[PDB]
């Protein structure tokens, strides 16, 4: 028995380059992850795998590396999971998103390097035992605003904002991640497409439909938890009237004229009427 060595996975079209580092040679049996990086700590983990904190041998600089747990089951399996390149290579370099470096599979693992950020929002904010100060809400409110408006002019549809995929980076700004459900409009590969979180999940998905809008939608129940430190509702009435355009007057009463506007505005039930990325940031209250 021998092994296929490691290689890059793109979706670019370019031309085949197999893959080296400092540290890293391809005739030892330690994989291209073990030899290349410095292994620094762990940041996360899940049914999909694990993600650490690393130090490229290659530049010196911290990444975050996802790993995924076990080899591929088969082909279609594959496809599956290497379209999370695909869509983040479709979602370019943004300082609002969460940058790819690169990525790779060997022995049926596959391996996402991206530039290491903050915590998750979500992390923050258990951290933060409170609401957030809306000064903190409005700057990211306006930094996901912007990733979002970056995708949806691409045609592009996240599918999955939350709190646990939006990452903070120095002086209050933040990135959207996790591109793992972002699809692209109007192509091939409509046959794929799986709605997110149903915490988050706006309702035009209930039957079926989505659009653009649908991010909108989640972004601003990713606000109102932030905002007023609501435990979002998983079903019943209480997910059911979010959907219906209604705000629990308890939990926001904190909230500014503002702020609780512009969330009415995101949460609008019909995805016709519903606000877009573009309009919000173009409102006077998120042109600073
Ligand atoms: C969960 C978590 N991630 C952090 N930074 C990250 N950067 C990028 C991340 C990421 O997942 N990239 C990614 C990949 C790799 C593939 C596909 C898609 C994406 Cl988006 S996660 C920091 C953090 N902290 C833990 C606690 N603190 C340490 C001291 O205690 C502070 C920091 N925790
Ligand atoms: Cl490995
Ligand atoms: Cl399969």
């Amino acid at each position: 028995m021998h092994q296929l060595q490691p290689r890059r996975v793109s979706f670019r079209g370019e031309a085949s380059e197999t893959l080296q580092s400092p540290g890293y040679d391809p005739s030892r049996p330690e994989s291209f992850f073990q030899q290349s990086f410095q292994r620094l700590s762990r940041l996360g983990h899940g049914s999909y795998g694990e993600v650490f904190k690393v130090r490229s041998k290659e530049d010196g600089r911290l990444y975050a590396v996802k790993r995924s747990m076990s080899p591929f089951r088969g082909p279609k399996d594959r496809a599956r999971k290497l379209a999370e390149v695909g869509s983040h290579e479709k979602v370019g370099q943004h300082p609002c998103c969460v940058r790819l470096e690169q990525a790779w599979e060997e022995g049926g693992i596959l391996y996402l390097q991206t530039e290491l950020c903050g915590p998750s929002l979500q992390q923050h904010c258990e951290a933060w035992g409170a609401s957030l100060p809306e000064a903190q809400v409005w700057g990211y409110l306006r930094d996901t605003l912007l990733a979002l408006a970056h995708l949806h002019s691409q045609g592009l549809v996240h599918l999955d904002v939350k709190p646990a995929n939006i990452f903070l980076g120095p002086r209050g700004r933040c990135k959207l991640g996790d591109f793992g459900l972002l699809v692209e409009l109007g192509t091939a590969g409509a046959g794929e497409v799986q709605e997110g979180d149903p915490r988050y999940m706006a309702p035009e998905l209930l039957q079926g439909s989505y659009g653009t809008a649908a991010d909108v939608f989640s972004l601003g129940l990713t606000i109102l938890e932030v905002a007023c430190n609501m435990e979002l509702p998983h079903g019943g009435e209480g997910w059911q009237q979010l959907r219906q355009g209604y705000l629990p007057p308890e939990f926001t009463a904190g909230l500014s004229s503002e702020l609780r506007s512009v969330l009415v505005m995101m949460l609008e039930p019909d995805p016709k009427l519903r606000a877009t990325a573009e309009a919000l940031l173009a409102l006077p209250v998120l042109r600073q």
